[PDB]
């Protein structure tokens, strides 16, 4: 509870899909928050890290609760993906094409890392994806997660891969 302020977010148009990345770790009132998520017509919330509230307003403004251990900590590569593709698939089977709200620090690592994951899900080739968030970024995903996807088969989850 604040209002005023002008806050301007980051939205993130994939190939079928949308998302909000929030400039600043989540905010101190949440009333503004929540409209910036609202206003760029995001049926999602930035929950995606490390929250540790109930959702009272988001959820009464039928917003989806986005809430992931994505700052950091985390189970290993492998749990999260269910979080990953369910979310992606529900804030869109929910909503109109809409935006997708999550919270992020600065990105690297995580920020191709989960990416990484959702790009290969909806029907990218690991290794050309890898070379991809790696190209734009040395050592981006690099590491268990490029050694994940390389035993790790494709559920063809987020629409057919490969």
């Amino acid at each position: 509870m604040a209002r005023m302020n002008r806050p301007a977010p980051v939205e993130v148009s994939y190939k079928h899909m949308r998302f909000l990345i929030t400039h600043n770790p989540t905010n101190a009132t949440l009333s503004t928050f929540i409209e910036d998520l609202k206003k760029y017509g995001a049926t999602t919330v930035v929950r995606v890290c490390e929250v540790t509230y109930d959702k009272t307003p988001l959820e009464k403004d039928g917003i989806t609760v986005v809430d992931w251990p994505f700052d950091d900590g985390a189970p290993p590569p492998g749990k999260v993906v269910e979080d990953w593709l369910s979310l992606v698939k529900a804030k869109f089977c929910e909503a109109p094409g809409s935006c997708v709200a999550v919270h992020c620090v600065a990105g690297l690592g995580r920020a191709p890392v989960l990416v990484a994951l959702a790009l290969i899900e909806s029907g990218m080739k690991y290794e050309d994806a890898i070379q991809f968030i790696r190209q734009k970024r040395r050592g981006a995903i690099n590491s268990k997660q490029l050694t994940y996807l390389e035993k790790y088969r494709p559920k063809q989850r987020l629409r057919f891969k490969d």
